């Protein structure tokens, strides 16, 4: 019920210097517009509907390790370990090293079709415990580009803001001199 | 161009316990509604248009003293001396004794037709230097009744509020705990 309109909605914002956020169910469409604009891979299309193309980057591969056996779903209590350091979704947690996050998807990225993602400005500021699944991707040169697989919106605590949507407003106007202009009128 | 509508406008507010203010050019109509409601003098009507009635209280009498001779106007640097003490238009001046006020009218009150104003609740909290002209009148029993001849609106200084309009808001809700709620927000 929609696979073409979701592609033109993200590639147009990146060309018009508009930042984006990291929302799940978007890793299948993010690799399509990146291969057609930076390079020119037209064969790479939608893989979650008709898996018949030759340049199928993200396919359907279940968990072949412990715990879940056979064709299951890629979710559960998994340990997410980052790779880099200075970024926009890591400095807000007080410089951690291993954050516990949960996912809700079933498609995984193939480690053999990521050859063209390393020779460009498409770094990986977040991997897994096996250094195979690229769950967190980031495009260099963009002023604010966030893309991952987990859902940080459900963890939006009132005492702890979310990584992506909060960093976009702070890096927009950088207005921090508002707390000193008040002074508690109802005191 | 108007003499009947101005009479029913002042007596309607006094019956509904509503306060009034002291505005000039109103002493000719204030004595008409008071003689018809408290007593029943229908002959006393408008004297500034057709002076043919028998109960003409306020007529046209110029100044017969020094300075102005003949048919002139009742105005100029005149000394106004009060008579009573506790009121609403005297306690705001720091308890004075002789305030310099100016008028702008030509009709005076007759001292021989004020016999019915002394036997009722119509005191005089302000006279002149001859104790003949009743320039300030007040109705007893009313919660806030102000009536005089001078114009306190033109003397509304930003550092000294006017007697009549300021005393009506203060005696309405008596809200004085508002300045302690702010506390200088822009500090």
């Amino acid at each position: 019920r929609g696979m073409e309109g979701k592609i033109r909605a993200c590639q147009w914002a990146r060309e018009n210097q508009k930042p984006l956020l990291g929302i799940c169910l978007g890793l299948q469409a993010a690799v399509i517009e990146f291969a057609r604009n930076k390079l020119g891979l037209k064969d790479a299309n939608t893989t979650e509907i008709d898996p018949n193309t030759a340049n199928a980057l993200v396919i359907d591969m279940p968990e072949h390790h412990t715990g879940q056996l056979g064709g299951t779903m890629r979710l559960g209590k998994r340990i997410t370990v980052f790779s880099d350091g200075p970024s926009v979704i890591r400095q807000l947690y007080g410089n951690p090293k291993s954050v516990q996050e949960r996912h809700r998807h079933r498609y995984e990225v193939n480690p053999k079709y990521v050859h063209l993602l390393e020779e460009q400005g498409m770094r990986f500021v977040g991997t897994d415990v096996d250094k195979t699944r690229m769950e967190i991707i980031e495009l260099s040169g963009h002023p604010y580009f966030v893309a991952t697989q987990y859902h940080p919106e459900y963890l939006s605590r009132p005492l702890k803001p979310s990584p992506p949507f909060l960093g976009l407003i702070l890096a927009s106007v950088d207005r921090l001199n508002q707390y000193i202009q008040r002074g508690c009128r109802l005191s």
